[PDB]
């Protein structure tokens, strides 16, 4: 069914929001690793650090964006419902019309 569809998308959205908030705290990390880097002087290290602050970011993404997919596809199903309902109402519309011309 349809509704489970939606069940389904909510629940792998939430295991990617799992996801999201692990890598924006990794984030976080990357950047707290390089400035302990900045303080300890090594601006080399702060800058591999921040390169895999980056990482991190692309990580992150990949998976916000992931679950744009699924809200896309998980809206899809909502909006053919309310595209069904939309119909039936028309369809009741269009037995009052019949009633008139009869």
């Amino acid at each position: 069914s349809p509704t489970k569809a939606i069940v389904r998308l909510r629940e792998h959205i939430n295991l990617l929001s799992k996801k999201q908030s692990h890598l924006r705290t990794q984030i976080t990390n990357q950047e707290n690793e390089a400035r302990i880097f900045l303080t300890k002087g090594n601006k080399v290290m702060a800058k591999n650090a921040l390169k895999k602050k980056k990482t991190i970011e692309q990580l992150l993404s990949k998976v916000e964006g992931t679950m744009e997919s699924m809200e896309q596809q998980l809206f899809s199903i909502e909006s053919a419902n309310l595209n069904l309902e939309t119909m039936r109402a028309m369809q009741e519309g269009a037995k009052a019309m019949k009633t008139i011309h009869s």
